[PDB]
């Protein structure tokens, strides 16, 4: 696509998000780059308005899962791009994020070019959370597991339809859920591109900055698209 082509170097990203956890207020500012050649995503988030209300664990796939035009699609699979081929324009990106036995978080996200910067402005709303759960408890471990992404065409809405699921470890050696979908829609009139059934293969890493003082979350992410057969092992 048209779109692509605004992704073959290193490319800066903003990060803002405005949310509401059961009346707890918070905003997170987020600044790092892109490297959709690679799949790299290399970000710096910091809770702008004090502590964090709940575990940077559950807002990964919100942060860095929020530019998913910078995962790597490799080239006999590039037809498939659909987060690329929305920009400039962008698309808006809406999640429902289902935690196993407590609350959920509804997402809306506009991910567009702002010049030649990339930028994710999210909008947070978490409900029926339980006050001593595995979020509001703070009993969520500061790690990830790795996941896959799986991607469905949505040819009505003009855009893309996405399932998965997350586990986040919990500090007793057992395992909370979050069960995700994805819905994401062009801004734009002009042509995407309409993918057929595959996923992203999503690592996570997580760390702190050593100097930093304020409640923050360094973010390493690798997303490599895959799932989709070919012929490239014939002329081997």
């Amino acid at each position: 696509s048209k779109g692509e082509e605004l992704f073959t170097g290193v490319v800066p990203i903003l990060v803002e998000l405005d949310g509401d956890v059961n009346g707890h207020k918070f905003s997170v500012s987020g600044e790092g780059e892109g490297d959709a050649t690679y799949g790299k995503l290399t970000l710096k988030f910091i809770c702008t308005t004090g502590k964090l209300p709940v575990p940077w664990p559950t807002l990964v796939t919100t942060l860095g899962g929020g530019v998913q035009c910078f995962s790597r699609y490799p080239d006999h699979m590039k037809q498939h791009d659909f987060f690329k081929s929305a920009m400039p324009e962008g698309y808006v990106q809406e999640r429902t994020i289902s935690f196993k036995d407590d609350g959920n978080y509804k997402t809306r996200a506009e991910v567009k070019f702002e010049g030649d910067t990339l930028v994710n402005r999210i909008e947070l709303k978490g409900i029926d959370f339980k006050e001593d759960g595995n979020i509001l408890g703070h009993k969520l471990e500061y790690n990830y597991n790795s996941h896959n992404v799986y991607i469905t065409a949505d040819k009505q809405k003009n855009g893309i339809k996405a399932n998965f699921k997350i586990r986040h470890n919990i500090e007793d050696g057992s395992v909370q859920l979050a069960d995700h979908y994805q819905q994401n829609t062009p801004i734009g009139d002009g042509p995407v591109l309409l993918p057929d059934n595959h996923y992203l293969s999503t690592q996570s890493a997580l760390s702190k900055d050593p100097n930093e003082k304020r409640d923050h979350m360094v973010l390493l992410e690798f997303v490599t698209a895959a799932g989709i057969t070919h012929g490239m092992d014939e002329l081997y």
